[PDB]
């Protein structure tokens, strides 16, 4: 079986977080992220993976992944995937992409399916040596059942918004 147990709207990163160092990529590791091991409860052989989609405009590229734009001065590299941040899939474009190939829980057991979203800031332009970014809608992640598993009457999609932050130049 499957049931939705998480939240529809999720914030990425600590609000008002500040990060210090073209394009220039800020090393923020996993600090600007959202992670929740338990978004769907699954059991008895349910098989599920994850699809992700970024709605921000693509303003460039870096090593194969899109630089998504927030402001004329700030962009973002974005990853979406299974719970642990190391499993993140680098996002490109604006279409649904497979960000977690999936797994099946046991026939006689139960567990949960989670997810993570992580971004790293990119300075596109310079300017009081500071860059502010308002709360911004990023995109979404939808569970992707397989092997005959069914979404049934369950919420399949959750959204993500980037919490406001400040970059120090
Ligand atoms: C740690 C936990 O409670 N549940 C994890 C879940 O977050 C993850 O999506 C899934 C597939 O890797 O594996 C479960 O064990």
């Amino acid at each position: 079986a499957v049931s939705f147990i998480g939240s529809t709207e999720n914030d990425v990163g600590p609000s008002l977080g500040s990060y210090s160092r073209l394009p220039f990529v800020y090393d923020t590791r996993n600090k600007i992220g959202y992670q929740n091991a338990n978004v769907w409860h699954i059991s008895k052989g349910f098989c599920v993976g994850l699809d992700g989609k970024v709605d921000l405009p693509v303003v460039g590229s870096l090593d194969g992944q899109s630089i998504y734009g927030l402001t004329e001065e700030v962009g973002l590299l974005i990853w979406m995937g299974d719970t642990k941040y190391s499993r993140g899939t680098a996002m490109s474009g604006n279409s649904w992409e497979n960000v977690f190939s999936g797994w099946c829980v046991g026939a006689n057991t139960a567990s949960t399916q989670g997810l993570s979203v992580r971004v790293t800031p990119v300075i596109l332009k310079r300017n009081s040596a500071r860059y502010s970014v308002q709360k911004t809608s990023i995109g979404s992640i939808r569970m992707r059942p397989y092997n005959g598993s069914s979404a049934g009457s369950v919420q399949t999609t959750v959204n993500f918004s980037l919490n406001p932050f400040t970059l120090n130049d």
